[PDB]
């Protein structure tokens, strides 16, 4: 009783493209050899269905969207959680109010709009706001490296709301994510833990700060760091060649 | 030298559907009878192209997107303006900072995310934030009717920034729009004013507070209030029957 869990983008696909027939064929073979298959990714179910095709729920035994906040097994939903349920309304409005005050009081050159986005699994917080142009993102990113605007805000929110038990993650150029501790990819492990002797995990972003790090490092998991989906295939072929 | 200008949704189409072949046929006939045709609508060019079809720039002599902030004539762009250019960066960040403080200091039950959206032609401002659920929009709307949260904010911004010369418009359930005075549909009139003796305007939202009101009422315009695109056709047939 083994299961093979895969990060999606970059692990089962070319980075920002749909899964190849090569990859599809190698998974088919793993399943008929008797492995269960699962997919876990930070992105929502629609996005995973885009990359992996429309028969996603038939092709994989488990699908964990938003790191497992929306979870399917054998084509049927069995778990749905969200940030609002974890935190509750009172804590959500307190956190967001503090974010808005903090961002309003910044002395930075450029601000636009969409400074605090409330998403199903996280707050996404942007000092400049996500309604900026790409040239503005480039500028801010450079401003940020010098002035550490995003790191200062994180410090401020961590010190204000330690009891909220939130983790914080710096994003591309203009933002950071805020989510309950544990709401990384390891969140899905509770759902397969008691049903498999061996859990392989495949991921391409497995170093410290990559979103595959915690699940890879987790002692419940046989981690495989891939550079590309073509390595994923190679590992699988080798698992199957035996 | 006459031109026929149309609001798009509800005027040339069923409310939230693409333009009919009936409507398309009646415009064809108006053009071969020697009228110029134009389209003006609050929504962006992509959206107008969705409703009116992909040959939009070939089917209409003038296309005015975002009320004419992006304007085409004879299939070619001739005007592009935006809120950031009108206001400038310093004024934009001052307005948005004040919005964020105001919204942070609200004593309302529910807030979520996306409180200030910076768009090409306007700020859209939401006390609860647009990342709320529909049930939350219903609740807020009811809360708002009792407590006048949105009207109070508008008063506050009008008194703070009179020199910015901004107009303010209450939206559906959760928001209001803020834009430079004159950036309603009459904005397009400067672009046809000196080229036509007669400018008909067709619109279905022509009463006070409707986004067709100013352009309809404007003395440069022969306004026609329609209930549906089928009335638009009738008026046109009558214009053409002569
Ligand atoms: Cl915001
Ligand atoms: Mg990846
Ligand atoms: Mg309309």
């Amino acid at each position: 009783k083994a299961i093979l869990l895969f990060d999606v983008d970059g692990t089962l696909t070319p980075p920002r493209n749909p899964e190849t027939h090569d990859m599809k064929e190698a998974l088919l073979k793993a399943r008929a050899a008797g492995f269960k298959l699962g997919v876990v990714g930070g992105s929502d179910f629609a996005k995973q269905k885009e990359q992996l095709g429309e028969s996603i729920l038939e092709d994989f035994d488990y699908v964990f969207s938003e790191n497992g906040l929306l979870a399917y097994k054998d084509g049927k939903e069995f778990h749905r959680n969200s940030l609002l349920r974890a935190l509750g309304n009172e804590k959500v409005v307190a956190f967001v109010k503090k974010c808005l005050h903090l961002i309003a009081d910044l002395d930075i050159p450029v601000q636009r709009g969409t400074f605090v986005e409330f998403r199903n699994g996280m707050f996404n917080v942007s000092p400049i706001g996500r309604n900026c142009s790409q040239q503005e993102r480039d500028e801010f990113e450079n401003l940020d490296k010098e002035r550490h605007i995003r790191e200062k805000l994180i410090r401020e929110l961590k010190e204000a709301f330690p009891d909220y038990q939130l983790a914080y993650s710096v994003g591309g150029q203009i933002s950071f994510d805020v989510f309950p501790k544990g709401w990384d990819k390891t969140y899905c492990l509770q759902f397969v833990e008691n049903d498999f002797e061996t859990i392989h995990f495949f991921g391409d972003k497995t170093s410290e700060g990559g979103n595959d790090y915690e699940i890879f490092t987790d002692s419940r998991t046989i981690g495989h760091s891939v550079k590309t989906y073509k390595d994923t295939i190679a590992i699988l072929e080798a698992l199957l060649e035996d």
